[PDB]
């Protein structure tokens, strides 16, 4: 043929994705990254508001730990609520590289998606932010337990970290 395959099928020129490129992913990266889920193929269909993140990633109710249907009738140990946090996480990823793909290209304009919309504002706030998990916007504490999730697993047998290492095979 015209080219190798060597840059996908040998490991000494291969460069796969690594455990610290979601932690900076949110907030450093560059304009001309190939991760970039497409809504053909993304499951942009179990969408949620920011506040059911809070279902699946939990936050005291109050000091007496005052218990809702969300942890005693459908518990986060559920693998429909592994679904919700894939597909929300995998949305942080595309609002991350929808603003980049409009710095790249001028003649383009960003989506009209409110979930990409909500998710650009949120990671443009928290690269900032200084309270986190604490901070006083929904939004922002909301997703700092989606960052918080790759900062402390190191696992590659874990519900989350295992379908997106799979999809971020980018040998
Ligand atoms: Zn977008
Ligand atoms: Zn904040
Ligand atoms: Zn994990």
């Amino acid at each position: 043929g015209s080219h190798m395959e060597e840059p996908q099928s040998d490991p000494s020129v291969e460069p796969p994705l690594s455990q610290e490129t979601f932690s900076d992913l949110w907030k450093l990266l560059p304009e001309n990254n190939v991760l970039s889920p497409l809504p053909s193929q993304a499951m942009d269909d179990l969408m949620l508001s920011p506040d059911d993140i809070e279902q699946w990633f939990t936050e005291d109710p109050g000091p007496d730990g005052s218990c809702f249907n969300g942890t005693a009738t459908g518990p986060t140990a559920d693998p429909e609520k592994r679904k919700l946090i894939q597909q929300q996480l995998v949305l942080l990823l595309h609002a991350h590289k929808c603003q980049r793909r409009e710095q790249a290209n001028g003649e383009v304009r960003a989506c009209s998606l409110p979930h990409c919309r909500t998710m650009k504002n949120v990671l443009n706030h928290m690269t900032h932010c200084q309270a986190g998990k604490a901070c006083q916007v929904a939004h922002c504490a909301s997703s700092r337990q989606i960052i918080s999730h790759w900062k402390n697993c190191t696992r590659h047998d874990c519900p989350v970290c295992l379908p997106l290492k799979n999809a971020s095979d980018k040998r």
